[PDB]
């Protein structure tokens, strides 16, 4: 099955511009304050190149330089809309993107000379922060959602094409975070930002929007965007990072949005205005369904932050945000996507993804190959550098097997590093640990291979085993008390499996295989091939399992263990 594949850097972070062109032609404009400009391809996204625009695209009045402005078709007159991520003014085109281009005007009119300053002093200027404009209602009418940070989500609404603009009644709205253990302090509070809209069979709007909590809000509307229903949680797991919703030619329903917890808050966190540190923007994930949201499968991560690991992380050519946070899409053909992701020129990727990966039921990995692209294994040096940014260390390294041969293997461990501590953040992050994706099930067989080292353990040396439904630090302690299922592996007195109240010993120095075959409330552990025992639940999912999460237990320096294979199989639904 085809694996998602990087083609270019588009030339603005990702989330707006992104837009189709004909059959073969796509593009992604740019924030550019100087003569506009796009990335194309002429080959249906396999290949790109930088252009300038011609002389009557318009330069972005409004917008910010790293963001693009969004470019929408409406579908009806197969002209294009225009607005900025923020400020500037609404553009519509007369002969397509390299055609014309008017501005709307306070009085519904449409400006074709807004090269004149004096001309572009009565256009019409929507307020707020945007995100994309999209057409319902059989296209007969746009909306384009816009958030204050601590106010919420509103819509601007057209019925004439985005001559004249009216607000919605409400919108979005999500609670503050509410400290309490295992965090610290608050997070930073964003009022049910960045939604994403698409139209139901029914009629039915669905928004889902960015949040202080555990998980993306939602709420829904049945006048075409005028009202909204109470707002409450989605599936779709993450904290203050961008959603995307789409829908293929087929009618399947597409999911984009970062799929991770962000470490517990520490005690320096500030008052929740704004962010203090970012600990969760290094991966984006897909999800589909085809049955209008009854039913989703996937949770698949597209790509992982290729900087993640590394101590210069934040400062890196530019202290700008950076990661694999936000995301807009084109479907190239029956099968594969074309995907916008991330934040900054180091980080930010145009990727192809096919569909038959994202519903795919097994997949295989081995610590030694594929550490550099499947495996999440990052600790945080706790001082914040550039922009709301911590420096990294990887928390695990590669060693030879002992058995021989020329397999690599990771050692996962309790750490000998002060650089990983901040006493008045009051955090420590020497827990090495490692997590890694696999296809969602709510049923499915995992096995690992893992050995102890032979080396000096403390009392409370071993590893904590979760099955979780997004992705937890590799550092984080306390992914066990969210995970589905959890169990420790333990070294002292002698090594053993704690399954419940039963302890299942096994011979330091050895290799080893365990199972977890899960379904419903609990799941079978096997050892070596034979049953050792079982695991009650200890979180629901409205999802199911994604997500093998290993972590040391040891509170001192220690030896640890060390992971060879992993491989999953889950069943379809
Ligand atoms: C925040 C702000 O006022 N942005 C304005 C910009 C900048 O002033 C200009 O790029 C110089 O910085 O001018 C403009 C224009 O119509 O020329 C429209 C836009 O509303
Ligand atoms: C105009 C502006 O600030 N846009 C920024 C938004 C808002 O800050 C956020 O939606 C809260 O309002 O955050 C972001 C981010 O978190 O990566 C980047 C984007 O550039
Ligand atoms: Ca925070
Ligand atoms: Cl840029
Ligand atoms: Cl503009």
């Amino acid at each position: 099955v085809p694996e998602p594949e990087v083609v270019a850097t588009p030339p603005a972070d990702a989330g707006r511009g992104l837009i189709r062109v004909d059959s073969r032609e796509i593009r992604h404009y740019s924030g550019t304050r100087k003569e506009p400009d796009y990335l194309v391809s002429r080959d249906n996204g396999k290949t790109w190149e930088m252009k300038a625009a011609p002389a009557g695209y318009p330069p972005n009045y409004g917008g910010i330089p790293k963001e693009s402005p969004a470019i929408v078709r409406n579908p009806l007159t197969r002209e294009f809309i225009r607005v900025q991520p923020i400020g500037g003014f609404v553009f519509l085109s007369r002969g397509g993107l390299d055609g014309k281009w008017l501005a709307v005007t306070n009085d519904g009119k449409l400006e074709e000379d807004w090269k004149d300053p004096e001309k572009r002093k009565n256009l019409k200027k929507l307020g707020g922060i945007m995100r994309t404009p999209v057409f319902v209602n059989k296209g007969r009418r746009v909306i384009v959602p816009f958030h204050n940070m601590g106010g919420g989500t509103k819509f601007h609404i057209s019925d004439d094409g985005g001559l004249t603009w009216h607000v919605s009644r409400n919108g979005v709205t999500s609670p503050r975070h509410e400290a309490r253990p295992p965090h610290q302090g608050v997070r930073w509070f964003n009022n049910a930002v960045e939604a994403t809209v698409l139209e139901m069979k029914d009629g039915t709007l669905w928004a889902l929007a960015r949040t202080s909590q555990d998980q993306a809000w939602q709420a829904f509307s049945k006048d075409y965007g005028e009202t909204w229903s109470k707002p409450e949680p989605s599936r779709f797991f993450g904290t203050l990072t961008m959603n995307t919703l789409g829908r293929l030619d087929d009618g399947t329903i597409v999911s984009l949005w970062t799929n991770t917890m962000a470490l517990p808050e520490n005690a320096t966190a500030g008052n929740g205005t704004w962010e203090d540190v970012f600990t969760n923007r290094d991966s984006h994930h897909i999800a589909m369904s085809g049955d209008e949201g009854k039913t989703w499968y996937g949770f698949r991560e597209i790509i992982l932050d290729e900087h993640r690991n590394h101590p210069g992380y934040a400062t890196l050519d530019g202290p700008e945000d950076r990661g694999k946070h936000q995301s807009e899409m084109v479907q190239l053909d029956k099968n594969r996507i074309l995907i916008s992701l991330g934040q900054h020129k180091n980080h930010r990727r145009l990727v192809i993804v096919d569909r038959r990966w994202v519903g795919a039921k097994t997949r295989a990995t081995q610590t030694g190959k594929d550490l550099d692209s499947q495996w999440t294994i990052h600790t945080y040096i706790p001082q914040k550098k550039g922009h709301c940014s911590y420096n990294r260390k990887p928390s695990a390294e590669l060693v030879q097997d002992p058995s021989g041969g020329t397999k690599k293997v990771l050692q996962i461990k309790r750490l000998d590093d002060p650089e990983l501590v901040n006493e008045k953040s009051n955090v420590d992050y020497r827990n090495g640990g490692a997590t890694w994706n696999f296809p969602n099930g709510t049923t499915g067989l995992v096995k690992f291979r893992f050995r102890v080292v032979d080396g000096e353990q403390a009392d409370d040396s071993g590893l904590q085993v979760s099955l979780t439904d997004r992705l937890f630090n590799a550092c984080d302690s306390t992914t066990k008390d969210y995970a589905l299922f959890t169990f420790p592996i333990r070294l002292k007195p002698a090594p053993h499996l704690l399954l419940g109240m039963k302890k299942v010993p096994f011979t330091p120095g050895a290799w080893h295989e365990i199972s977890l075959l899960w379904q419903g409330g609990q799941a079978v552990v096997s050892l070596d091939g034979k049953k050792a025992g079982t695991l009650k639940m200890a979180n629901k999912s409205p999802n199911g399992a994604s997500y093998i999460h290993f972590i040391s237990t040891g509170s001192q320096p220690d030896a640890g263990i060390l992971l060879d294979t992993v491989n999953a199989r889950v069943k379809a639904a």
